[PDB]
């Protein structure tokens, strides 16, 4: 009293304040004010606790739940949408440029082959993607030792998230890919257990690791691209005004902050990180073909090259 009649509780938008939560909030609010208050929308940011989560079974229960995943994470339930979180897809789509890259994820929209992807996790397993057009940004490695060649990671224990696309990625441009939660990523390094991780310079400035780690060498291996789902039981009760309306604004909310932080945020944690004494061995002094080809073999392995064929294909327009 006197509330909405629907309400949607958000989670995992990152950490308190930051860019993403930011955007999560104009979301929520303009899915608010165009359903007139009937769709309320609570945004929850992360925690950075280790407690066991089971957002998935959450989705699929038909709560009115949503959560900022990854196609890391849906990759586990439709194998190939799991190409998307493997290294360096971005640019074997072509994508050279932020304004490319949110072109080329439009692309992969409109796809047959994405569609279908979509579909089969809505109808087996109850997931509704609202979008995929929010962008963390590219990831670099941070070492205490400069990365030019894929045989400089040979030996290093890196830190990378816990799902095989990101473990496989590590493991086939020269490295050896090591779990551990993110804010434990300080301590790993200060107690030698990692010897270096890879990440955002807003990741790497936010938390401090400047003080622990010396290199940032810009392979650009990684362009994080999240995907922002819903039950699909709960989105499908909503009447299709509001369906469309929560779609489109989060879409819109998402290629506004994924161009912010690519274009401009990132500069300026580059630049904050600078002024913290790290040494930056930028793109141009490193034989990133020599990465994009040893970074096939994990597609290989996982069994995920001819989703990027497939994808590569239906996007070559036009």
């Amino acid at each position: 009293v006197f509330g909405a009649k629907y309400t949607l509780r958000f989670g995992h938008v990152l950490a308190p304040g930051e860019p993403y939560h930011q955007a999560f909030l104009k979301w929520a609010k303009a899915v608010e004010e165009k359903t007139n208050g009937d769709v309320r929308i609570e945004v929850f940011p992360s925690s950075q606790l280790g407690v066991e989560e089971d957002i998935i079974e959450q989705i699929r229960m038909g709560a009115p739940v949503g959560w900022n995943t990854d196609s890391a994470r849906l990759g586990m339930y439709v194998k190939d949408i799991g190409v998307m979180n493997l290294a360096y897809f971005i640019d074997f789509m072509g994508a050279k440029t932020p304004e490319e890259a949110i072109e080329v994820l439009k692309k992969i929209k409109q796809s047959p082959t994405m569609q279908k992807w979509l579909k089969e996790l809505e109808q087996r397993f109850g997931i509704k993607v609202l979008s995929f057009y929010w962008v963390q940004g590219y990831r670099h490695f941070v070492t205490n030792k400069p990365i030019r060649k894929p045989e400089d990671l040979n030996g290093l224990r890196i830190r990378t998230p816990g799902a095989p696309a990101w473990q496989e990625s590590i493991r086939s441009l020269g490295a050896i890919p090591v779990a551990v939660n993110f804010g434990e990523i300080y301590t790993a390094v200060q107690t030698r257990a990692v010897d270096g991780a890879e990440l955002t310079y807003a990741n790497v400035y936010n938390g401090g690791l400047y003080e622990v780690l010396k290199y940032m060498s810009e392979t650009g291996h990684f362009l994080l691209i999240n995907f922002e789902i819903v039950s699909a039981d709960w989105f499908n009760s909503l009447p299709k005004e509001y369906q469309k309306i929560i779609e489109e604004e989060m879409d819109k909310a998402g290629i506004e902050v994924s161009l912010k932080i690519m274009k401009e945020l990132e500069e300026e944690y580059k630049q904050k990180c600078i002024e913290k004494g790290m040494a930056v061995i930028p793109a141009s002094e490193i034989d990133k073909e020599a990465f994009m080809e040893k970074a096939k073999q994990a597609y290989k392995n996982l069994g995920l090259e001819n989703a990027l064929n497939q994808l590569i294909k239906e996007v070559k327009g036009e």
